[PDB]
């Protein structure tokens, strides 16, 4: 049907998949880090974690910059966007790198941590909350491509508040909704709902992306100094 939402759909993969490996891509390693007992905050996992978390801040923002249109908007938008996305994407790459198994989440060092080590690495109560929508996730056995457009439509979003331009945001986000679903439904013809459920995904991302700002809070007081500058970037 369109050349040109082929392109999109082929540069959007790439840019993805160059700024966030896959599980298989990714040589494993863990830590025997206060692995067996839940505590309150083991801060050598935190310390790793925000570190980790920085990194990736910095990969969604790389990401963002490849995205069709994107640059072309403000660059008060640019950082509205990213601010407003950036804790969604981050939980959303870190649930796709879910292994069921043995129950871990797998970082792009190669850090694997278990459930456990989650926790003690900073989400405390969000843990198990957040590991049931990684669960839920899989179902969906979304492939990369997938991953990648269902985070660019997450970011390019008019609704944020304090946009200048919301309307030019919308017309950047259309064909990127029209690449998904002409791609999920090429892959998988006969599972007409993945679309409309990976859409609803969003919706579930939002919200505990906002129980993630929450606990935001609470970790701070149990650190001893300030979140990373990317950190407090994205939170502010
Ligand atoms: C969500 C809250 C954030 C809002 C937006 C604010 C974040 C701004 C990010 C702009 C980053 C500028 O990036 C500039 O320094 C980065 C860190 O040394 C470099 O980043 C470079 O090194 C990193 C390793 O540290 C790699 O993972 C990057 O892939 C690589 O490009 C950039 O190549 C350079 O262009
Ligand atoms: C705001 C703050 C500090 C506190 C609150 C909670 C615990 C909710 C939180 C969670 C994350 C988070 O989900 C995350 C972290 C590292 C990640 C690293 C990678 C990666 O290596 O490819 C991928 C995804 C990642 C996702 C980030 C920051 C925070």
């Amino acid at each position: 049907a369109s050349p040109q939402l082929e392109e999109l759909i082929t540069k959007v993969s790439k840019a993805h998949q160059e700024t966030f490996p896959s599980l298989c891509q990714l040589g494993k390693y863990t830590t025997n880090s206060s692995a067996d007992h839940r505590v309150q905050l083991d801060l050598g996992l935190w310390d790793k974690f925000s570190e980790l978390a920085t990194k990736c801040i910095i990969k969604i923002v790389e990401f963002a910059k490849r995205l069709p249109g994107f640059t072309g908007l403000s660059i008060a938008d640019q950082i509205t966007l990213l601010k407003a996305a950036c804790l969604d994407i981050l939980m959303l790459r870190i649930c796709t790198r879910y292994t069921p198994e043995q129950d871990t989440m797998t970082f792009s060092d190669g850090l694997t941590l278990n459930r456990t080590q989650m926790h003690n690495a900073g989400f405390g109560p969000l843990t198990d909350l957040v590991f049931a929508f990684a669960g839920q996730l899989l179902p969906l056995e979304m492939d990369d491509t997938e991953t990648g457009l269902l985070s660019a439509i997450c970011l390019i979003c008019g609704d944020r508040m304090d946009l200048e331009e919301p309307e030019k945001v919308d017309k950047l986000q259309e064909p990127l909704l029209e690449a998904l679903r002409l791609y999920a439904r090429r892959r998988r013809p006969s599972q007409p709902y993945m679309f409309p459920r990976m859409l609803m995904k969003i919706t579930d991302l939002r919200g505990i992306s906002t129980k993630g700002a929450e606990r935001a809070i609470t970790l701070k007081m149990e650190i001893p100094g300030p979140m990373p500058p990317l950190i407090r970037e994205m939170l502010e």
